[PDB]
């Protein structure tokens, strides 16, 4: 039955884990039974039968390691303790020491006890077979049970092993003693139980001269050679000094089997010495203050004069290697060659500890010179390099190159001096000149194993010399191991790469430069000696192409470790090979998205960025020129290394290799190739790599790329994540059918390609399911399953919800099968799917000048649900595993479904899984547990996180238990708190009580600087919340620490600790450093002994870091005046205290102009500006700066003159009249007193006599009338500042005089008040227009505010409020229902600003008592008198709290400094209504101050006060969005910009002169009918439109503009209307597209508004507005993201009849979706949206939903079908037009309005996606409401539905028959009588000109022009004599222009010819073009045959004068014509001689 025994046991397998049914009372009986009959299969003996039934009996274990785990254990412990057949008990040996580390620690303690009396058994046993095994399980068995016996079990166990050292075995000696040594690791205390080892084995041969039974003596120096390794109670100094004594006695005791034990064991405890033995022998006494074959006096281990390292060379050599004659070698017959092989590696060692061994003579004594004739030292040891075999050959090819490595370290490269001092001493002569030529010739030794040894000899010895003095033969040893490149043994060709992994090639690449001879070297070659490129092209790359496993990983963690140490020649860094060796040693001495990618600016070194590019460039080419299976196949394995060390993320310009040029995609485009090619993936050892490489080059693309995959914004780059998303799930398809024996969107059935993959995860999957070995790193399918797992989370990443929603369903079924296998990272494909279902030089630079100014510079800063199935299985193995890694992963999945808030149901009836955190508490304190540091990070983080919802009295005391009653602190106690003391300060009376508890704590482990990064977050908070509470604790902590720094008792030994203490110092309060008594008495200190290094190192980092407290936190002066008192002696540490411490008609022309200028006062001032003009322009300072020049001809002289600027050349009006008009201005303040005084109405001469002057030299009634002629002169030269060119601005030096102005013409106004009357009251408002603009310009409001100034700025404060409360203030009223003067000044600017409320708001009740014209005036004056900081401090503060208690004392060097208000003010409704007046109409300063106000919000932040304040910082953000001065609303008002582009139709030659025709038609209506937002004063030409350029620049002029503003806005209105930021102007300042740091802001606002949304229905409606706004400045697209994600979660949740709510949202959910990717798992949510909210029956929630089209409409090439969801918005606008098209008065106005602009936006943009009959009938809807009433029709409904008319026009677009129906509407209303609604009528005459039988039609639209001057206003008739000139010469030639002007001049009914005198005029002059100038002179003759026939006699003959000028001579006559339509009746004398004087040049002009 031998064949039939083996189908037995085969069957029995397969039917238990085919079961699937697992832990049931029927399945628990059936697998105790048939588990103890598989070793019976076994133990029956034949070969057939026990290798075949021994590999199935491991099918059961491993199905079952999840499963069933304690019903395995517990048949198996039964078997040991039967004891039975030692082949039964061997083989079920291996299976219990791998199932070690699978136990609970709950179930633990009771299999210890059980298993010392079975450990003892198998330990008597004295079959050799069963000895080996149980030494390969005490090493894994006792290490996981080791913690958790106590001292008594463990004692009785190591007696038992020593007596198995008592057998003759050499099989059961090594097994016995590596079992004693194995516990001692982990038996409770490490350190107690290795002294305890060493007193047990020493009475085994205690005093050596004794019979030691020499079986015996090879026990004890076994168990020495495991324990060494682990020596680095205590085991004590003088016990390891009786273990080396031992040895040297049995080096010589005779036999092989002994000598040969204690040669291994001395070669090992100098390569890893115990440190407390180390100095006993390197030092010059050594023993001799612990007491206190050879044939010489060698002197033995206890002589003085000479270390013992000395003494233990002479000893070893003599006896076994050497003979004490001459140079001579020992014969192989004596010593053995495996004896003489050990000896060889005990001299080298000792030279690396002590080095002036090997230079001493053999004997002490001299040997007999009778019998030999010399004597020799120790460097015949170096002659064994010819003898014989490998390894000794190879040990002294060793032995050279720790001899070299440790003179070098030990005299410091000096080899020169250290030398010299031997040879007096010892005289041999031995140099290192006679060692490297028998270093270079081992390296060419013949056989492959002697070349292994001489390449570990230059590992040691070519770091040394390279930068020492022996650096020429340095140079050579690199050449030879080139050659040593292509030998044929294994092991020959990885240590060589590990001595070319070791150099730096930085301190290579310069001794190349110095050779000249070594270039040439042997045979004389001529070139340069290229060691770089030739040792990385043609060994490392090289190298990788190997054809063994075992090479090709070896080379790539080189070019880890090449990378850093380059130097290529001529970077734009180091340029020298001198500068470069120069970096690399400063550094050293002078001083939560997935792991893939960044979103960092991603600061970097710039040359270490050309390093890394150059070591890609040669390996991305051996990938596709290569030839070999491989190349390709061993260097992806070199790709997925540096990926890891060096990340393409940090590092893309080094891996940027073309793709996308500009962050990068590196090179990612070939590796997809090799995946997708069918021979590559057929291999899991380079498969596993390939994936892990390609997921690192298409992540670094994502700070770049992000605003099918819409989230991708790169289609050059799709296909590159289409194709790894479709090759990472038919990956996870393939194991999903292998781990379970299932036959063949991802799916690999139908391709051939991947059916080879299937034979292959099957080939590695059968080997691990029968062959049990658990701890494995390399699995090739663990390690396989582990990379495709690891790369399907970081493409998730880019992915949204509306990209993987159809395979949420595909990747969950996949994991159930792929849990078990590898569960620790398949959850992080779990944690991550979650995130996105739910949204989520020159060496002086370097060496000193670039390291000296960093310090600097930081001391004057010191100076200031279908996861339901899944969820539920990852919670039943946490409570079951045993391997830490799998515990922390699961600790993130539970911080995450609280975070987003899935409900408390993983638990739905008990607390099953809270339960078993508390118990884990208890084997960490105690220490039962094994891998606690790796979790109690994160243990602590879950806890914390639910209290919100455990609580927070609870959670503190857990932690207080680790910290006194537990292990040390640096890996439990320190990382408790970092998720505590993050989640409880930084995010009522019961948070008071808890946050004393934690700082109590810190104190008792101040000592440790992980300690100290906790406490900056401490001190941070206290400077925010109470400025009180920040100085009481800072004092606390100095009197702690400082204690300590003197004694030393705080842990400054990194460099990681000294950086953590200095940020401590600039944050620690400056109070509680400021008495230096404290700081030097903990300076000043000497520590208790600085004999060793761990005490000298703590006592210089005390004296460091609080001297750079002496330096910036107090000065010099301050700190030597307290050492006079403190005598602190200067011998404190001095050379006699420091070495005890260690131990213990020209000239006509000029006349006539005289008669209007030089006379009293006149009329004609545009008709007397124009006559000055025409002076020669040479002269205009002796023509105009005279005796007396009219100064009401010096204001308007500056108007004409700036309108040639605006357009062209520059003016000799507007030059020279800057000159004239601040000269006047200072003679004035110099006939003004010296010291001013401030002006009081109230007490004028009471204060002195100073009064007496200023109404002499001053209060002249001829001197008063200056100062209104004077003050018409600044205000139009202050305006155009803000459009000048750099010659005209104000000047310097002259710009304090024209501060000191505006103070003494202000005060001539409060004079005329009290004595005479009212000054004109046009006197009143030109003198107000002086003030008005100096206090906007940034030059001139920073003088007023200066210490200068304080009279000055206060008495425009006396004197705005004497005429504001004379004028305002009926008598018997008031306005609303340090010196005296400054808090009289201050006083007096908190009563106005409440008045703008009441008094001064345009049309209140109480505004019908100021006139109207100052209301502009004087609302903006009031603004910019409290920006001082004399006053702001004062104005913030509301009236309601000077009622109360609050009133400190004011300093700043001024009146009042008041501090800003405190927070317990702010906690009632009506003082809090009254803090955010004064904060939004006033503005902010110098932004110091805007940071202040965001701080008193933030705590405020009972739900009345909820809501008013989330008001309050919407307005706070816009005045950091306004586009000038950004804080001042003065000046201001917010930027907004144009959805419409610029225009095509403009630019070309006739497109350049349709911009100069309306620019005059546009200008003069905002004077008429536009809402002077902006504007204050009463100037005509203030046209300024905020729109900026765009990273923002200049300002764009009104006139550039022409037509970009969109209709939804009434003219010039500047405020909020939802329109603010287009999405045109988001894409390019922010390149995205599909002072105060405003960018800092933004991020903490999106944190709070999503906690409170995910509150009451009244907070639930204003947080959703208040996002909406800010919106503005989102500046990234990570920061569009967020927004999106949290408003849509809302809808599905709040109900959908919340009808506030609804309208804020339909404008918040659809500005979102434009920014982003209006992509198709984006459109079908935003689409649905805007269609139901259109039916709403609520008005203003229609309005809001309109604006939402626009957006979405706007940019975004919008997808195809939801564009067919346009005419579902086509057809809601024809239905409101025809209900409003003859009322608009009834039904809305800015319904009616907002709805006509959105209708304009298609027709351009959109024509073809609507129909063709939509358009032309949104043109007849403005028919009929254009041609309504003035009252039918508002006048803000009727500006804003015409200007949008002319825009489609000038697009090209319009057809020609649906062009024609606008210019016939436009013809009607030209004639209607209102001129501000016929103002805009004529502008669309012309465009529809300028877009276009042809003589006969513009016959008609001409004379349209000529009437509106016959009839029509004196205001609009004016626009239409400017253009008729330009008008008429463009069109049709001027022989038919000439007809109808004059016959429309001459006309009786003309009701004036003065304006039409202007047309005239300059016709003819563009008419003296040299081909029709003498055509002039034609039509002069026809008309004046027209005068015969008589006008009035008085009247006709004025018409002759004008006509003459036009036509006539060029330089003077023409100049006369504003002088002759002056006067146009009213004949004189005077009159008659004018006439003559004119047409008589015309009779010489003919």
């Amino acid at each position: 039955t031998k064949k039939d025994r083996v189908n037995h046991c085969l069957t029995i397998c397969e039917n238990i884990v085919a079961q699937s049914v697992r832990n049931s009372p029927e399945f628990q009986k059936l697998l105790g039974i048939a588990m103890e009959l598989f070793l019976l299969c076994s133990d029956d003996a034949e070969s057939d039968v026990r290798m075949v039934a021994d590999e199935c009996l491991n099918k059961v274990i491993k199905a079952l390691m999840d499963s069933n785990l304690p019903r395995l254990q517990l048949e198996l412990y039964k078997e040991i303790k039967k004891n039975g057949a030692p082949r039964s008990l061997r083989a079920a040996l291996w299976r219990f020491a791998e199932l070690a580390h699978l136990v609970r620690p709950q179930k633990c303690r009771p299999y210890l006890v059980n298993l010392l009396p079975c450990l003892t058994r198998t330990s008597k046993r004295p079959e050799e077979s069963v000895q080996e095994t149980l030494a390969a399980a005490v090493p894994k068995i006792m290490a996981s049970f080791g913690n958790f016996a106590n001292d008594n079990e463990i004692k009785v166990l190591l007696k038992a092993f020593i007596a198995n050292l008592k057998s003759s075995s050499p099989t059961i000696r090594r097994t016995a003693a590596g079992s004693a040594v194995s516990i001692c690791q982990h038996s409770r205390r490490t350190q107690y139980f290795y002294s305890w080892l060493l007193n047990v084995l020493l009475g085994l041969l205690v005093p050596v001269e004794d019979e030691h039974s020499t079986l015996l003596i090879l026990g004890v120096l076994l168990t020495l050679r495991y324990l060494v390794p682990l020596l680095q109670v205590s085991p004590s100094a003088e016990q390891l000094v009786q273990v080396y004594e031992l040895t040297l006695h049995h080096t010589q005791h005779q036999d092989h089997n002994v000598v040969t034990g204690a040669l291994e064991l001395l070669q090992q405890l100098f390569r890893t010495p115990p440190p407390e033995l180390l100095q006993t022998l390197t030092a010059v006494g050594g023993i001799g203050q612990l007491t206190a074959r050879i044939k010489g006096d060698i002197g033995q281990s206890t002589d003085d004069d000479s270390a013992p390292l000395v003494h233990c060379v002479r000893l070893l050599s003599a006896s076994f290697l050497l003979t004490g004659g001459k140079n001579v070698l020992v014969p192989d017959r004596d010593v053995r060659v495996s004896v003489k092989a050990l000896a060889l590696s005990c001299v080298g060692a000792a030279v690396a500890l002590h080095p002036e061994s090997f230079f001493s003579k053999l004997y002490k004594v001299p040997l007999d010179t009778t019998e030999y004739p010399e004597e020799q030292y120790v460097s015949d040891i170096l002659n064994y390099i010819d003898h014989g075999d490998p390894q000794v050959r190879g040990a002294t090819a060793i032995l050279c190159g720790t001899l070299i490595c440790s003179i070098l370290s030990r005299s410091r490269f000096h080899v020169g001096d250290w030398m010299g001092t031997i040879r007096t001493l010892t005289g041999n002569t031995f140099s290192l000149a006679d060692c490297i030529p028998l270093l270079r010739k081992t390296l060419k030794d013949e056989s492959s194993v002697t070349c292994k040894l001489a390449c570990t000899a230059v590992r040691n010895c070519v770091m040394s010399l390279c930068s020492s003095s022996y650096s020429e033969l340095g140079l050579q040893l690199i050449i030879d191991v080139l050659t040593l490149r292509n030998s044929s043994y294994w092991l020959v060709r990885t240590e060589l790469l590990e001595t070319l992994a070791e150099i730096d090639f930085r301190l290579v690449s310069f001794l190349e430069a110095k050779a000249e001879n070594l270039h040439r070297g042997a045979h004389h070659y001529t070139g340069l000696l290229k060691l770089q490129e030739r040792v990385l092209n043609n060994v490392v790359i090289h190298l990788l192409g190997d054809e063994d496993p075992r090479v090709r990983h070896v080379a790539a963690a080189s070019l880890i470790r090449l990378v850093p140490k380059l130097f290529y020649k001529c970077d734009q860094g180091q340029a020298d090979p001198v500068v470069a060796v120069a970096r690399d040693q400063s550094s050293v001495y002078l001083k939560r998205i997935y792991r893939g990618y960044n979103l960092l600016p991603s600061i970097t070194d710039v040359t270490m960025e050309n390093n890394l590019s150059r070591v890609i460039a040669a390996v991305s080419h051996e990938l596709i020129t290569s030839t070999t299976r491989a190349l390709t196949f061993g260097c992806c394995e070199a790709l997925c290394l540096l990926s890891t060390a060096f990340p393409v993320c940090i590092w893309s310009l080094g891996w940027h290799c073309g793709v996308p040029p500009l962050c990068t995609v590196g090179m990612a485009t070939m590796i997809l190739t090799l995946l997708s090619s069918a021979w590559f993936p057929l291999d899991l050892s380079a498969h596993q790599d390939a994936l892990i490489l390609a997921g690192n080059l298409l992540a670094a693309s994502a700070p770049k790329s992000l605003r099918v995959w819409p989230a991708l914004g790169d289609r050059a780059l799709v296909p590159m994540v289409e194709q790894l998303f479709s090759h990472l799930l038919k990956v996870i398809n393939i194991c999903a059918h292998v781990l379970d024996d299932v036959a063949p969107l991802g799916s690999f059935y139908h391709l051939p390609s991947y059916l080879r993959l299937h034979d292959v995860l099957k080939a590695t999957h059968a080997n691990y399911k029968v062959t049990l070995d658990l701890q494995n790193s390399t699995e090739k399918f663990g390690g396989f399953l582990r990379s495709a797992l690891d790369v399907l989370s970081q493409i998730l990443e880019l992915a949204t919800l509306q990209d993987i929603g159809k395979c949420v369903e595909e990747i969950l079924g996949y994991l159930k099968s792929c849990f078990s296998r590898e569960p620790m990272m398949a959850t992080v494909c779990v944690q991550q799917l979650l995130k996105t279902l739910f949204g989520t030089p020159g060496l002086y630079h370097y060496c000193f000048m670039a390291p000296y100014t960093h310090f600097t510079q930081a001391l004057a800063d010191a100076s200031l649900r279908l996861f339901e199935p899944l969820v539920i299985k990852a919670l039943k193995q946490y409570t079951t595993t045993t391997c830490v890694q799998l515990q922390k992963q699961v600790l993130d999945l539970l911080a995450q479904l609280v975070q987003l808030r899935v409900n408390y149901c993983l638990l739905d009836s008990d607390q099953v899984f809270i339960g078993f955190v508390l118990k884990q508490f208890e084997y960490i304190e105690v220490g039962q547990f094994r891998e606690s540091e790796a979790i109690i990070p994160n243990i602590f983080f879950f806890l914390v996180l639910l209290s919100y919802e455990i609580g927070i009295p609870k959670i503190i005391q857990l932690c207080d238990g680790i910290m006194a009653s537990g292990r040390k602190a640096v890996t439990h106690a320190i990382p408790a708190l970092q998720p505590i003391v993050h989640d409880l300060f930084v995010l009522g009376k019961e948070l008071e009580t808890q946050k004393e508890v934690v700082v109590s704590m810190l104190l008792r482990l101040i000592q440790y600087h992980q300690v100290l990064e906790m406490f900056i977050l401490v001190l941070q908070q206290c400077h925010k919340e109470n400025e009180d509470k920040w100085k009481r604790l800072s004092r606390q902590i100095a009197d702690i620490i400082l204690p300590m720094l003197a004694k030393q008792q705080m842990h400054i030994d990194s460099h990681e600790a000294l950086g953590v203490l200095n940020t401590l110092f600039e944050i620690l309060a400056p109070s509680s450093l400021r008495p230096v008594d404290m700081l030097l008495r903990s300076m000043f200190v000497t520590p208790n002994t600085m004999a060793s290094v761990s005490t000298v190192q703590l006592w210089i980092s005390g004296i460091l870091a609080i001297l750079r407290v002496l330096i910036s936190q107090s000065t010099e002066d301050i700190v030597l005046s307290r050492i006079q008192e403190l005598s602190f002696s200067p011998y404190l540490i001095s050379c006699t205290v420091i070495n005890r411490l260690r131990d213990g008609d020209k000239d006509w022309y000029v006349h006539l102009v005289k008669s209007q200028c030089w006379t009293r006062s006149d009329s004609a001032l545009l008709e007397g500006a124009e006559l000055v003009n025409r002076i020669p322009a040479e002269d205009m300072n002796a023509f105009m700066m005279n005796s007396e020049f009219n100064l009401s001809l010096l204001a308007p002289c500056l108007s004409l003159g700036m309108s040639e600027i605006s357009g062209g050349q520059k003016s000799a009006l507007f030059e020279a009249a800057r000159e004239v008009t601040l000269a006047r201005v200072s003679g004035t303040v110099q006939q003004l007193p010296a010291v001013h005084h401030v002006f009081q109405p109230e007490l004028p001469a009471e204060p002195a006599a100073y009064w007496s002057k200023l109404n002499d030299l001053f209060g002249d009634a001829a001197l008063y009338q200056s100062l209104p002629t004077l003050a018409r002169a600044l205000a139009q030269y202050l305006v155009v500042v803000s459009k000048l060119p750099s010659h005209l601005h104000l000047p310097p030096e002259k710009e304090k005089d024209i501060v000191k102005f505006v103070v003494a013409t202000l005060e001539a106004l409060s004079w005329h008040l009290i004595h005479e009357q009212i000054p004109l009251s046009l006197d009143l408002q030109a003198g107000l227009d002086c003030c008005c603009l100096a206090l906007q310009l940034p030059g001139l409001w920073s003088v007023v505010s200066s210490t200068e100034f304080v009279t000055h700025a206060c008495s425009l404060i006396h004197c705005v409020h004497f005429i504001l409360e004379a004028v305002a203030v009926q008598p018997g009223e008031q306005l609303l229902s340090n010196p005296k003067y400054i808090t009289a000044a201050c006083e007096m600017v908190a009563e106005m600003v409440e008045s703008l409320q009441s008094v001064l708001a345009l049309g209140h009740k109480r505004n019908s008592g100021v006139p109207a014209f100052l209301t502009p005036l004087l609302r903006n004056i009031i603004i910019s008198l409290a920006r001082l900081p004399l006053v702001n401090s004062y104005t913030r503060v509301p009236p309601l709290v000077w009622k109360l208690g609050w009133s400190p004392k004011p300093g700043g060097d001024f009146g009042t400094a008041f501090p800003e208000i405190p927070v317990e003010f702010l906690q009632e409704k009506e003082v809090f209504k009254e803090f955010i007046y004064r904060i939004n109409t006033l503005g902010w300063t110098s932004r110091t101050q805007f940071e202040e106000t965001w701080a008193t919000l933030l705590g405020v932040l009972r739900t009345q006060i909820n809501v008013l304040a989330v008001q309050a910082i919407t307005s706070l953000v816009l005045s950091a969005m306004t586009v000038p001065v950004a804080g001042n609303p003065a000046v201001s008002c917010l930027e907004q910009q144009p959805r419409n582009k610029p225009l095509k139709a403009l630019d070309t030659r006739f497109g350049r002169k349709l911009s100069i025709i309306r620019g005059i038609v546009e200008q003069e209506i905002q004077a008429m009918v536009s809402k002077r937002e902006n504007i204050a004063t009463h100037h005509l030409y203030q046209a300024w439109d905020p729109v900026p350029s765009l990273t923002t620049g200049a300002l764009i002029s009104h006139e550039k503009l022409l037509l970009q503003i969109n209709p939804e806005r009434e003219l010039g209105s500047m405020s909020y209307k939802l329109g603010q930021v287009s999405i045109h102007s988001v894409w390019l300042g922010n390149s995205i597209t599909p002072g105060v740091d405003i960018h800092s802001c933004s991020q903490f606002l999106l944190e709070l508004y999503s906690r409170w949304i995910l509150t009451p229905a009244i907070l639930i409606s204003e947080v959703v507005r208040s996002l909406l706004v800010v919106s503005d400045l989102f500046t990234e697209r990570n920061q569009f993201e967020l927004m999106y994600v949290t408003l849509t979660e809302l809808r599905r949740v709040h109900p959908s009849e919340d009808e506030i709510l609804a309208q804020y949202l339909v404008p918040a959910t659809c500005k979102a979706a434009a920014v982003l990717g209006m992509d198709k798992a984006v459109a079908e949510p935003v689409s649905r949206l805007l269609e139901s909210t259109l039916r709403s029956s609520h008005l203003p929630s229609r309005v809001g939903a309109l604006h939402g089209v626009l957006y979405v409409l706007e940019c975004d090439l919008l997808d195809d079908t939801a564009k067919q969801l346009i005419p579902v918005i086509s057809d809601y606008l024809l239905s409101n037009l025809k209900g409003i098209a003859h009322c608009v008065n009834i039904h809305s106005q800015q319904h009616v309005l907002v709805m006509c602009a959105t209708a304009f936006y298609l027709i351009e943009n959109y024509p073809l996606d609507v129909g063709p009959e939509f358009s032309a009938s949104i043109i007849q809807m403005c028919g009929v409401m254009l041609s309504g009433s003035e009252e039918s029709t508002p006048s803000i409904i009727y500006h804003c539905a015409l200007r949008g008319l002319e825009r489609l026009l000038l697009s090209e677009q319009l057809s020609r028959l649906d062009a024609e129906s606008l210019v016939k509407l436009s013809v009607d209303r030209v004639n209607v009588h209102s001129p501000h609604r016929a103002m805009a009528a004529l502008g669309l005459m012309l465009t529809c000109m300028y877009t276009g039988e042809s003589v006969i039609v513009a016959m008609e639209r001409v004379s349209v022009l000529f009437d509106r001057i016959r009839k029509g206003f004196p205001c609009e008739a004016r626009v239409v004599a400017r253009i008729l000139p330009q008008f008429l010469d463009d069109f049709f030639p001027p022989q038919d222009i000439m007809n109808k002007v004059i016959g429309e001049f001459l006309s009786n009914q003309q009701p004036y010819p003065q304006f039409m005198a202007t047309v005239v005029y300059k016709v003819f002059q563009t008419l003296h073009s040299t081909g029709q100038s003498s055509m002039v002179r034609d039509w002069v003759m026809l008309s004046l045959s027209n005068f015969t026939q008589r006008a009035p006699v008085a009247m006709a003959t004025w018409s002759l004068s004008c006509f003459f000028v036009s036509a006539s001579t060029s330089p003077w006559v023409a100049a006369i014509l504003p002088h002759v339509i002056s006067r146009m009746g009213k004949l004189e004398q005077v009159d008659v001689n004018l006439f003559c004087l004119v047409a008589t040049d015309f009779y010489r002009h003919q």
